[PDB]
């Protein structure tokens, strides 16, 4: 329908050592059972930003200058923890590190 | 998809009498020349929760306590400026007080 609702952000000074809560990956079909996981890549995955593929928290981990970079583009995938295969169509979403 | 993309989440330790950024409202109809006005209605619109109708920032204007409210249900809209006919259909939307 035109309204954007795949972004988080993070709103910066609150950035450091400490991991603060980006947002979550979520899918309508996770039952809470816990056999689905959770896939992030893209910009600043597997460094500034990590996720628990059971819970689907993303957090960050370093300080974040917005000066040296406005936003992050992110790709969520949903597979299922066993047959590996996808369940929701991969998709992009963006973290705007805030002024 | 089944991707959830559509809420929000606010860190109890942050809420307070100082408004904290909750998150943005935006259509992809938005031009950025101000034309689209925002408009937020539901549980806790225009107290707990304020919007500037321009940019489509939401904040927080009080101290949350997820043992007294876990989660407020919005709504979300778009018109235009001065004819104010809608320009999307309503989103529900819902902000999480984080423990």
């Amino acid at each position: 329908s035109g309204w954007v609702w795949n972004q988080f952000f993070v709103i910066e000074e609150y950035t450091g050592p400490d991991p603060v809560l980006v947002g979550r990956l979520h899918s309508d079909i996770d039952s809470g059972d816990g056999n689905i996981k959770y896939i992030l890549s893209g910009e600043g995955a597997g460094t500034i930003f990590v996720i628990d593929d059971k819970s689907g928290n993303i957090h960050a981990t370093k300080t974040l200058d917005r000066e040296e970079r406005a936003q992050y583009t992110l790709m969520a995938q949903a597979v299922d923890r066993d047959t590996n295969r996808p369940l929701e169509p991969p998709s992009e979403f963006i973290v705007k590190v805030q002024d």
